[PDB]
């Protein structure tokens, strides 16, 4: 019964576990690197164990030591995406649930795919370095070496020299800060992570970090400028974390800081344990962007708890993380809330459909990366054709509070383990053994592994998306006649939620005549909108539309920021317009070398370039 995580080239979980590692280490900025030592400590599940691998990429190994003594190795030819395989040979045959340790000196590229290594130029400040990691899914293996499968659960322990000047915050408990002693103008920091977690969660961030305290678990840090703002953007935390724990039971982290990156951060958000990362565009003023942390939240849970087991299962941490999600907006917001935001979910899906195509691979709910670049692969898909089957669960099998205690009880039953969708059905059968008959009506076969939109709707309540389906109706089908009569009292009643709602409905239909496009600006002044989810579908709208004027724009908010969500097919657009075209390839081009390397690599790809 042998499940392959197609993205590592390391020992699997069946060979061999990684346990814990130590990690000491010291940020060079001058020469963007990362050197030190991973001592990890490797527990044996095989008698006779000689010789285990381990997952790099672009690393630089120093030496090999075990038992005081340096010990033999190797790197295998570069796969790639997957880095090179390193292997280590084991002084002694190791028997079943025995344990060494092994502890490897290190030095990063400034290449690294994991990292991004901005001069003080790229920060808010202007004074300083800053420096911040990714490894999500497989680029902890660009950091240091290690089973870099989502299969193995580690605790960890590090410390790490910093310019005095700096701090340094990980995804861990922060243990204590003092100055190094090594002719050394740095100080070292210490954290520690009693959870085990898979080592996509190990995170890393150095700059000039000032934070704000916002709840009794929280802090908020960012560079000084960002800090006020911040602390007012994400004030709702604690009240999320409370229904968080409502719904999926304690919160075992300890601490739920957040952390406010520079624009080129690549995600929205990242669960990294004790220090989720979010980007700077969520700060839209109106603490309206939100979503996010109740996102990263409910993957204290979803994800960080009850791991996918490879990435084929990615769909389990995040649909349920979604499903999670929309139930605290619904809690804060309205059953309402969270049907409107479900119904925009199947939009999302929808357009990711038809832009992979209904029989394309990746459309499936289960997939199969073998060979395929998850950055590559990535999608709204495992999202929101996850959250959709366990929206349609919930009301096949008796509601949301039916539902939940099935999921309160998936997370206590797969607490720090790693697995996959048998297991997550297999449960669900189990806990449902009263309505197998039920269970039973569902086509697994299609909502698992078949491509295209699912082959059942929820149903959703339409409360609030009506005035979104009128307005946007009306401009899609707007005649010369109409024009006029469109009017900034059309906005009176909407949400920001619904704007956007609004837009997205209206650029499933893009292009619009250019006229009309210039009318909607006249009328309802999107372009002095700052709120990024708005902006971003509207700057789109107006470039498929055709509108030469909002090339700049969307340009500039292009490479302002590099959440790719944005960036990537703000990009492609440009790109698609022959007005812009050139001057998309140029931008990129120039811009190449201080973006984040995940995104220029994605941008390239889109763009076609080299
Ligand atoms: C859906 C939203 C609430 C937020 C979303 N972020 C996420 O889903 C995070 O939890 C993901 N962990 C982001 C991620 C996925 C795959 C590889 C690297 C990073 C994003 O768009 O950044
Ligand atoms: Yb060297
Ligand atoms: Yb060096
Ligand atoms: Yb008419
Ligand atoms: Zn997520």
């Amino acid at each position: 019964p042998e499940i392959v995580d197609t993205c590592s080239l390391a020992s699997p979980a069946s060979v061999c576990r990684t346990k814990h590692l130590h990690l000491r280490c010291s940020v060079d900025f001058t020469r963007r690197t990362l050197t030190g030592t991973a001592a990890l400590t490797v527990q044996s599940q095989e008698d006779n164990l000689r010789s285990l691998v381990l997952d790099t990429k672009d690393l630089t190994i120093e030496k090999v030591v075990i038992n005081g003594q340096e010990v033999k190795y190797a790197l295998g030819e570069r796969q790639s995406y997957k880095g090179s395989p390193m292997e280590i040979s084991l002084p002694i045959a190791l028997s079943k649930n025995q344990e060494i340790v092994i502890e490897i000196s290190f030095e990063t590229s400034p290449k690294s795919s994991a990292l991004q290594w901005l001069t003080p130029e790229q920060t808010s400040g202007k004074e300083h370095p800053y420096l911040f990691s990714q490894c999500q899914a497989i680029h902890c293996r660009a950091i240091l070496p290690c089973q870099d499968t989502p299969s193995v659960k580690l605790t960890y322990t590090a410390e790490v020299s910093v310019p005095k000047e700096l701090v340094a915050l990980m995804s861990a408990i922060r243990d204590g800060e003092t100055p190094d002693p090594e002719d050394p103008s740095r100080k070292i920091y210490k954290f520690i992570q009693k959870v085990p977690i898979p080592c996509y969660l190990i995170a890393l961030v150095v700059g000039a970090l000032e934070s704000r305290q916002i709840g009794p678990r929280t802090l908020v840090w960012s560079e000084k400028e960002q800090v006020e703002k911040s602390a007012y953007e994400f004030s709702e935390t604690e009240s999320m974390l409370k229904i968080a724990e409502d719904l999926g039971g304690p919160y075992v982290w300890g601490q739920y800081d957040l952390l406010v990156l520079p624009p080129s951060f690549p995600y929205g958000g990242m669960e990294n344990p004790c220090l989720t990362f979010v980007t700077p565009t969520l700060l839209a003023g109106d603490k309206s962007l939100s979503n996010v942390i109740a996102h990263e939240i409910s993957h204290s849970w979803t994800g960080n708890l009850v791991t996918n087991k490879t990435w084929d299962h990615f769909w389990l941490n995040e649909g349920h993380t979604v499903y999670l999600e929309r139930h605290i907006c619904g809690r804060l917001f309205g059953e309402k809330f969270r049907h409107f935001n479900a119904l925009g979910g199947w939009g999302e899906l929808q357009n990711s459909v038809k832009t992979f195509g209904e029989t394309h691979p990746f459309t499936k709910l289960v997939v199969d990366l073998t060979d395929i670049d998850p950055d590559v692969a990535y999608s709204s898909v495992p999202y929101e054709k996850g959250f959709a089957l366990l929206f349609y669960l919930e009301q096949l099998l008796g509601g949301p509070e039916i539902f939940l205690g099935f999921l309160k009880a998936y997370v206590e039953k797969f607490s720090y383990k790693s697995i996959t969708t048998d297991d997550w059905k297999d449960f669900l059968y189990s806990y449902f053994k009263d309505k197998v008959d039920v269970l039973n009506q569902v086509d697994w076969n299609a909502w698992l592994y078949s491509p295209g939109l699912p082959p059942i709707k929820p149903n959703y309540d339409m409360t609030l998306t009506n005035a979104c389906i009128a307005l946007s109706q009306r401009w899609i089908t707007a005649k010369e006649d109409d024009l006029n009569s469109f009017n900034a009292t059309d906005l009176k009643d909407l949400s920001s939620h619904q704007l956007n709602e609004f837009l997205a409905q209206t650029l499933q239909r893009a292009p619009l005549p250019l006229g009309h496009i210039k009318r909607m600006q006249e009328v309802y002044n999107f372009n002095a909108i700052n709120n990024s989810e708005i902006r971003f579908r509207w700057l789109r709208l107006c470039i498929q539309s055709k509108w030469e004027d909002a090339i700049p724009l969307a340009l500039k908010m292009a490479t302002e920021q590099g959440r790719m969500k944005f960036t990537r097919p703000l990009f492609k657009d440009l790109a698609a317009f022959d007005k812009s075209h050139d001057q998309a390839v140029r931008t990129y081009q120039e811009h190449k070398a201080s973006m984040h390397p995940v995104t220029a690599m994605l941008v390239g790809k889109d763009l076609k370039v080299d």
